[PDB]
């Protein structure tokens, strides 16, 4: 019985590696040479991993967990067995498939268009991502925003419905009661009862830690909303209400950050860019890689396989080649190590480039597990171990070591704030919105939001958990949460979420493995050695062990716990209170810019 | 101005000697004891060194070389004239000096890493060249290849940018039109009249010699291509295209004498192993050094002196401190004379201590010229004269003579085809690698190759001059020349072309003194006096004399002639014309690795 | 709510201006056209009316707060309108103004200089000393042209521009401006759209930050002329390491070096590219000339010219007609009234003036469709620069020879490139330290930076500083050299000339980049090019209508002036004129003149 799990894990992983390394390879190709050829080779690559996986499920699923005996071949002979969708019929799950599609190339493809002269029609991105982001025209923020949701989101609603049917459909098959629970089962450390984690505590701890993140959030919420009515007005900001989405910093207020130069604390002092000096020094991108190199060689971390630096595309292809310049680190297999992004000589690039390196030693770290079990604890540990990295990276003491800044750079209380609210705009102000946005559509998939209440719960949602009111009406021909690309492209979102609280508790492990005596926010972990011990006995893990275990023994805590995040923003916390002294700490949930 | 002059060159020639005579011990004293101590001490000398020669340099621009009747004064003050990256300000020459030091290191700390495992990260020291030299991997001849130039070559580029642009700027304020034209200085004899060498004469007839060595470079080139396709077989070797850089024996595919064990025409037959028959003499370092001043002294010249036996290191002084261990032969100044080597009883050392001990003799000739002229009549000479010396010394006439080879040993063409294409490899192999590698320099600094087809134009001329394709795409990130050390440390190359050609007029001008009757590569130079005084007189001139009227005097020719070349590798050539019969001399500058 | 109000306003407005100001360009098209008095008094009435229309509705708008206004287009000409500009001023301080300028005005128009021998005889700008100016190589010839117009009308300024000064920076100071520079900065501020900004204080550095970057350049072109300067006037009067003196530079303040081209040929035994011969063998007219013009316009995709043009423009001086201001310039006159003043020859340099001053009227008929009060170029140097971009790719010899101006048989070598690149230089690298040390003296008289008694003083401590021009005769507090430019007697701004001459290479390059033309920029021509036009056309049907840092973007890329595009342009000559400036120095010693 665990003689054939092992024969048969012992075949696929074989054939498996080959095939889906055909499909990063595919992928790759297309990803970095975008034309139609390769949007055939990768799709064509695409399909035969999925009808490999697919056969390779429905044969796993004939193996009886119960009568396994190693640990390891039940966690993989476990997860080849999850059909995921194929359970479905060929022509329902082909359904899902062009109704899926056809969400994904609307969104690609969208347009708003301008009201005069030639009706200029504007795309998502990047005009419409450009005013979102730049822009102070209450009203050509609210244009782009209305279009891209009536035009848009309208073209998702009756699509979404199906997706949703179908989507809940295959995951009942699969013994989970939504395709939330489907989603949920990320978290499920079910096997060892020390380490036992269901699905609904992941719901509960979500929210939970949420609790103990929403007061820092309601005085960081309560700052910004003082400001935005700096700018556009008493008419236009209730002080005391909800804060319209269009005045968030991007299309939606997933992030915050583009509003920092209309909410930077101290403005009359410097910041902490580096474009500058990094510049001024012949610079190039290598050089940017090749820092990020020794920082990891510092912790005693790995150096980079030579196929990184052949095979990746860190700057863009100079001319004549599209690119999906996002920046991305790709396990491509069968020890191919890559990364993907148009990288610039600029402070973001900067610390972007430790972070995707990050990714890179965690996918070798853990190429010593077998095939199955290549990935991180849970979904939220890649990002969380990821961006650690840019946490000791942009801090002024490791900045100094690298020369990137004169030792006149003055610790002043000014610049702590300034540097943390930036922080918090982009890491705190996502919390509420990561969190609300996959709650909805927990509860879509739970059948606790019927299919006419779905305009309705959301901009609730919106209006009482994040802090944030709707500038327009919108009634069900609208499919708000379908505007956003993971929602309309079938990804969880949740793992945002759970990478910032993993993050803090791994940042904090971390820092108190090499004496840090003091403030988090002046943390670096570089030449530790020691603490990337406990990072590498992380990293070699995979999913070898419950993220439980692996989150216990870097951290000393079994459990996601908000607290280390909120060490983190202590001293902003404290300048929040004392600005926001005359201003109430919270909001509305009855002003409207329609009530006003 | 004659007589001031002269009292300058007084003051100066008294001052100098001590003072770089201080180097050469701090130099030295870095080489046979590598501390932070020496490295340090050998900084400090080169600084009094490199101020003293610049005040020296500016008092001598003061003169007037056409006002300077003594074409020896004349000489004298003018090489001491050029200064070169000290005519830079005082900014500037910072930046160059940051720009290389850093080349530099980046090239001896340079190593390259695995995937397969425990990230193993390689040297070039010790160990990514043993897998150019041993290996028949082409997998892992391109790994260390491609990562040797993804990790350095790139690390490079922007640096090799800079020092070229502030190093013609140099170049051009010392009245050269760019940095080649600087290097180019060395040849012109446009003194002294009949003898007149122009600079961009040079240019020529390195070219006007190439071109006599083209149809012995092609057949040397289309045999080895038989010889790989039946190592790496035939859909790795295009059989009528260029070779793959890395195939080729060492990184830079400069020498193919490691692919002598795949080229070897007559494998069955045997090398002249007096290696084994040094071991069983009872040989030592000394003995080998003995027989070599031995030799020097039957080409009636002289023995070595006292100081060269007690203050030279010729037996590697253990692992007790650590040595620079690469073969030099230092004339050291103020009448001290040492050779620095780690002697080993190998065939080839016993070669590499008559070719050394060469250099010394040389050193001594002219050392009674002044000491501004105490230097070879160019930079081609005297790695010209270290090598008639081992051209002699290995032919079977003179290893019987040492009783190391059997009192009847047989010379059937078999052995004599064997051994003159094993050299070919060492001695004709890296003839057009070396006039390409200097023809790129000399057109980037001429100007000729923009920095935006760098190289794209490095690997056109790899296959056109070479024969020589690389094996993956290289765009305009990497600076492929700074992969080899003589580039990234600022060191002209071009010698090694002269030296190859020089060495061979020189040894057919000694084999006709020595009434030498036959092949060429049979000429044994020893107890030959008429030999000696040719020689010495040569030596003697040092930079006194041009280098024309001084290969004049001794060979009768007063220009570069490929000829005498021609003359040494012609048993081979009539070997090559028959052997490549079915083979097609020539290679398409089309076909790569990469397209289909 | 003034939204509303302001948009009755302006229609109200518009009307009555449009109307007013086309009688404005009537009258003083008249007068251009036809000097009379007669003509002088109507075009004063008119110039008086427009000027009462003005102070009228200037007030009329300073109440507007332009906070309350919704539109951003209709808030900028409420902007504009704002400007009482100098109808701030008294009654009696404007008439001072009006008439302390007009005597500058005529001062400069009928100032001479007398010789000294026979009958006294004078002479005039236009056909006099020009012409010494810009044929004379006899040294004591052009100091009598050069000096003799700073101590006759030079003096005759500097009462009237100390007066004007302060005049002029009153009001400056009544409207919220801090001196008559700043006032003048004005143009290139943009503010409205926040993601595309500029202010007065952002033109001073990026002036100061783009001329750094040409400074490399244009000093190898001052420092190759110098030595061309020695081998006429010798070594006494011209210093090899040292200012040009300035009587000697081309014209009669070195605006340009264009009239140098006969002493600084760098190769003079090649065919000259001056076409005027060739069209006066094919018997060409202006007609010819303006239709070629026109032609390539209509070649690109722009249009052809207006009826009213070409009856209405005058193209030729008047033979048997009145008097005429020759000088080319290019009426926008109202109404869709589009004309050209200019008395063309058969000249080249006419045909390219054709392009250039074609080129505004492209531009204007271009904005027609734009309101009357953003009618204009996004900024000063915009308007000139499109038409210097027609004068490029008119002026290649590819475009020459196409239109048969060339020999067919026309032999592009390299040394034709660099010597028409040469030419290039000395219109355009020759101006730019011209322009900005002149504005710059301007900017720092207004500012109070250089007082009064230091006006001459600092004057000349700026050309030695920035131009490497030194003065050959001493001068003092008694002169006002600069008044002896005609837009410094004028009151027109010149920092436009240094910023056009900035914009028109980002617009070449980014207009060669959508031609599908590579290879050195110097060789594009943009003719037939539909899709080159069409970008051309969407800038320049904006007017004023968005900002210049978003104008620029739309067409370059960029939003910032950068010199790198006219260093591509140039970079060939740049490489050349290092290696032929060997045995030469790169500056100028500022403490040398030729009478100290
Ligand atoms: C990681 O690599 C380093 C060497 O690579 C670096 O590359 C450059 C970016 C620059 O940072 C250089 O300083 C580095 O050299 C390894 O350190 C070297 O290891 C070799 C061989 O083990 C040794 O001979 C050298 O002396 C070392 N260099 C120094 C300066 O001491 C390091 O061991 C690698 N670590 C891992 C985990 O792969
Ligand atoms: C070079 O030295 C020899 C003697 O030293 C040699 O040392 C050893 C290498 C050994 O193998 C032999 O070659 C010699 O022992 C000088 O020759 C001797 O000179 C003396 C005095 O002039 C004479 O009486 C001896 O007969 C010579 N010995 C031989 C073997 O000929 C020789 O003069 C030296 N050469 C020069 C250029 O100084
Ligand atoms: C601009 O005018 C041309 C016609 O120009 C005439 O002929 C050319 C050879 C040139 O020499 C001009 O100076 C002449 O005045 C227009 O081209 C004509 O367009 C119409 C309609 O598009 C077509 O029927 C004719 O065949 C064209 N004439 C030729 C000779 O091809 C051109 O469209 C005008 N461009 C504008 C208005 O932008
Ligand atoms: C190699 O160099 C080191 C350092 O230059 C020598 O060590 C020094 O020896 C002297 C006298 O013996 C001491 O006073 C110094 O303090 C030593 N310095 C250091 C850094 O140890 C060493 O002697 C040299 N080795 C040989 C074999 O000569
Ligand atoms: C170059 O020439 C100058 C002038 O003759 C020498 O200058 C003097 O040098 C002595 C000794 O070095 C000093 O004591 C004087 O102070 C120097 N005087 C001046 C005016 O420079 C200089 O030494 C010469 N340099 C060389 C290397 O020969
Ligand atoms: C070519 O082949 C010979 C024999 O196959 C190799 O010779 C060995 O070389 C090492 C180092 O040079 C010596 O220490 C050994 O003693 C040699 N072996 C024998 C049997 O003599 C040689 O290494 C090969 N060359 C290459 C480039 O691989
Ligand atoms: C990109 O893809 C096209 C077509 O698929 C191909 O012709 C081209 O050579 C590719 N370029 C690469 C892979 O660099
Ligand atoms: C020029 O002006 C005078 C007087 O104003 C007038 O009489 C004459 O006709 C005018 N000529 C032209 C061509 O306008
Ligand atoms: C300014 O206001 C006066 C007063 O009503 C009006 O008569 C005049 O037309 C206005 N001038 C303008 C708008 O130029
Ligand atoms: C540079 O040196 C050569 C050699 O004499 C000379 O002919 C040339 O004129 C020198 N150039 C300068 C600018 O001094």
């Amino acid at each position: 019985v665990t003689q054939e799990a092992q024969t048969f894990l012992a075949e696929f992983n074989v054939r498996a590696e080959d095939i889906s390394y055909e499909n990063s390879l595919a992928s790759w190709n297309y990803n970095t040479n975008i034309t139609e050829e390769t949007a055939r080779k990768m799709s064509e690559a695409g399909a035969k991993w999925a009808a490999f996986y697919e056969e390779a499920s429905r044969n796993a699923s004939r193996f009886s967990l119960a009568n396994i005996q190693d640990a390891v071949t039940r966690l993989q002979i476990q997860s080849l067995q999850d059909r995921g969708s194929s359970v479905l019929s060929p022509e329902k799950y082909s359904r899902l498939n062009s109704v899926m599609n056809s969400m994904s190339t609307i969104y690609s493809t969208g347009v708003v268009c301008k009201a005069t002269e030639p009706f200029d029609c504007l795309v998502l991105e990047p005009g419409l991502d450009d005013i979102m982001a730049n822009s102070i025209d209450y009203h050509e923020r609210l244009w782009a925003w209305e279009g891209w949701r009536a035009d848009v989101g309208r073209m998702m609603r009756p699509l979404y419905e199906e997706y949703v049917e179908l989507k809940n459909e295959a995951a009942r098959l699969n013994n989970y009661s939504d395709y939330g629970d489907y989603w949920r089962a990320n978290y499920e450390t079910d096997y060892p009862e020390e380490y036992k984690y269901s699905r609904d505590q992941l719901v509960q701890d979500v929210e939970k830690t949420f609790e103990q993140i929403k007061p820092l959030y309601q005085h960081l919420h309560a700052y910004v909303r003082h400001r935005l009515e700096q700018v556009y007005g008493s008419e236009l900001i209730n002080p005391t209400g909800c804060l319209p989405a269009h005045l968030l910093g991007d299309m939606w207020g997933r992030f915050w950050t583009n509003l920092y130069n209309l909410t930077v604390p101290y403005p009359e002092k410097p910041n902490i860019d580096v474009t500058s000096a990094m510049a001024q020094k012949n610079w190039d991108a290598m050089k940017i890689f090749k820092t990020a190199e020794a920082f990891f060689a510092s912790i005693g971390l790995y150096n980079m396989t030579e196929g990184f630096w052949t095979n990746s595309m860190l700057t863009e292809p100079t001319d004549n080649r599209k690119v999906v310049c996002h920046p991305t680190a790709w396990d491509m297999g069968k020890n191919d190590y890559r990364i993907k992004m148009c990288t610039k000589v600029t402070m973001d690039d900067f610390l972007t480039a430790h972070h995707e390196m990050g990714h890179i030693e965690y996918d070798m770290a853990y190429s010593v597990q077998p095939f199955l079990l290549r990935n991180g604890a849970n979904e939220g540990f890649h990002e969380a171990v990821g961006e650690i990295m840019s946490l000791s990276a942009a801090t002024p003491q490791h900045l100094k070591s690298l020369d990137l800044l004169e030792p006149t750079f003055q610790e002043d209380e000014e610049t702590e704030i300034n540097f943390l609210l930036k922080q918090a705009l982009t890491i705190v102000g996502t919390m509420p919105f990561t969190y609300m946005l996959e709650k909805w559509r927990w509860m879509v998939f739970n059948g606790e939001i019927t299919k006419q209440e779905w305009t309705k719960r959301w901009w609730k949602m919106k209006r009482e958990i994040v802090g944030v009111v709707e500038p327009v009406p919108h009634d069900e021909t609208y499919c708000d949460p379908a505007a956003l690309f993971h929602v309309a492209n079938d990804y969880s979102f949740i793992r945002y979420y759970t990478r910032t609280i993993y993050q803090f508790q791994f940042q904090e492990a971390l820092c108190k493995a090499a004496n840090h005596t003091g403030p988090l926010h002046k943390c670096d972990i570089t030449n530790s050695t020691a603490a990337g011990g406990n990072l590498r006995q992380l990293l070699e893990l995979g999913k070898s062990k419950p993220w439980t275990q692996a989150l216990e023994s870097a951290t000393g805590e079994k459990y996601m716990n908000a607290t280390p995040l909120l060490h983190y923003f202590e001293p902003l916390f404290n300048w929040l209170q004392k600005n926001n002294s005359g201003r109430s700490i919270g909001w509305n949930t009855d002003w409207t810019p329609y009530s006003d």
